[PDB]
């Protein structure tokens, strides 16, 4: 049943405990990170819903990938499985959407056989939702050294939603 989890490989941030955030998100407690790296990927091989941050860097068209040192839900043979991406940020990557014949499919786990999201295409908020579930609410605030600004508040609430959105609405 529903267990999506959340599988990186590399650090975090500069937020609190954002999964927690995410997880209130969620509204149910399906949470399962990598932050049981002690464990095996089979794992996220159980479940067919992950989320990921940003690629790998393997380029190459035949010939480059030799080896490598982790064990990534990129690595699992997946298959048919959903999977979302931190989204955007900063960065351009043209590629083809998805809705195109050219190549062999053998290449990711995003194109092996499942949907990936990360773009955010709202449309229509006027659902309001309430997964009520022991936590708590405390609203707050904290003037943070670095000049930068962060997204908006209901930043979580919209990936979120994007990744239910996609996952199943």
């Amino acid at each position: 049943a529903k267990k999506i989890g959340l599988f990186y490989g590399t650090q975090t941030g500069k937020t609190e405990s954002v999964a927690e955030i995410i997880r209130d998100e969620f509204g149910n407690d399906v949470v399962t990170l990598h932050d049981v790296s002690q464990a095996e990927v089979t794992d996220l091989n159980d479940y067919q819903y992950l989320i990921i941050g940003c690629p790998t860097w393997n380029i190459g068209e035949l010939q480059s990938d030799w080896e490598g040192l982790y064990s990534e839900l990129d690595d699992v043979d997946f298959n048919g499985k959903l999977v979302a991406y931190f989204g955007t940020g900063d960065q351009i990557g043209y590629a083809d959407n998805n809705q195109d014949a050219i190549g062999i499919l053998e290449e990711k786990i995003s194109q092996r056989g499942g949907k990936t999201v990360g773009y955010w295409s709202t449309d229509g908020y006027d659902f309001n939702d309430s997964k009520a579930l022991r936590n708590g609410k405390f609203v707050g605030l904290a003037l943070d050294e670095d000049n930068q600004s962060d997204l908006t508040d209901d930043r979580i609430k919209s990936w979120v939603a994007q990744l239910k959105s996609e996952f199943g609405l």
